């Protein structure tokens, strides 16, 4: 996140970070105690053995007895297309079930079909590029946008001066009015260009798939 503030510990306990050999990648969204969510692009070519689902993160940089920690089970796709960046989400089963707790909480989502508009105003979030990749979980207040935007995504930009989502970024919520209505997708112009909006997989338009998974 670029231009954001550090959130206040265990503000967003749905808040996932996805780690290979220690070191995070992507974030995700606890969306159930044994499934995430995040952004297909994410696990494109990654060995999903080795990734490791890190739940109650603040600093990743520190030991921290909040966190806790599975293994991917099973993926589940819906469509992803690489190269129009289309139905860019992934489910992935953890191997085992989440303790629910304080730091580690189930996100709410939005009715499928759900449509933001021009104005709604969302907190961005993750633990990716500052500008290297964040110790401390980051948020960023953003303003959803329709211009430069496909119908098929969500997308926001900061007003006013150049702020966004970055790389490590990928796969984050979207928080809008309570609800996870984005996974982060894809930047154009670089991070923060202040021109082009972030763009992310519209959750509300795959809540029917991710119930039938869930439960
Ligand atoms: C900057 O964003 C914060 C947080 O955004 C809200 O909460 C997110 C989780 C998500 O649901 C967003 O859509 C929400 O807008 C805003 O914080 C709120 O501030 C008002 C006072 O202005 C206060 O009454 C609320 O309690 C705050 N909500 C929370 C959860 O902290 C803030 O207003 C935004 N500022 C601007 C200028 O956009
Ligand atoms: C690296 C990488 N490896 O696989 C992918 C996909 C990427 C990639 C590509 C892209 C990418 O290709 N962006 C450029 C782009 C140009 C044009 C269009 S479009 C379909 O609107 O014409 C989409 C994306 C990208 O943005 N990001 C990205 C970077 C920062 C934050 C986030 Cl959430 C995503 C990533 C991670
Ligand atoms: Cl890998
Ligand atoms: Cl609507
Ligand atoms: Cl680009």
């Amino acid at each position: 996140i670029v231009g954001g503030r550090r959130a206040r510990p265990h503000a967003w306990p749905f808040m996932v970070s996805l780690q290979l050999r220690g070191g995070h990648f992507c974030g995700a969204t606890l969306i159930a105690p044994n499934f995430v969510m995040s952004a297909a692009h994410c696990v494109a070519n990654v060995n999903v053995r080795a990734v490791r689902v890190v739940l109650g993160a603040h600093n990743l940089s520190r030991r921290e007895p909040t966190r806790q920690v599975f293994a991917v089970q099973r993926i589940f796709e819906n469509g992803y297309d690489p190269v129009n960046l289309l139905n860019d989400i992934v489910i992935l089963q953890l191997n085992g079930s989440a303790t629910i707790n304080a730091n580690v909480q189930v996100a709410q989502l939005p009715a499928q079909g759900r449509r933001l508009g021009n104005g709604v105003q969302c907190l961005a979030m993750g633990w990716g590029l500052l500008g290297g990749i964040a110790s401390v979980l980051q948020e960023l207040n953003v303003t959803v946008v329709t211009s430069l935007c496909r119908r098929s995504n969500v997308c926001t930009l900061v007003r006013g001066r150049q702020a966004g989502v970055c790389f490590g970024d990928s796969g984050s919520p979207l928080v809008c009015n309570g609800l996870i209505h984005g996974i982060a997708s894809f930047v154009r112009g670089g991070c923060a260009s202040g021109l082009y909006p972030d763009a992310f997989a519209p959750v509300a338009q795959f809540v029917n798939w991710i119930d039938s998974i869930i439960q």
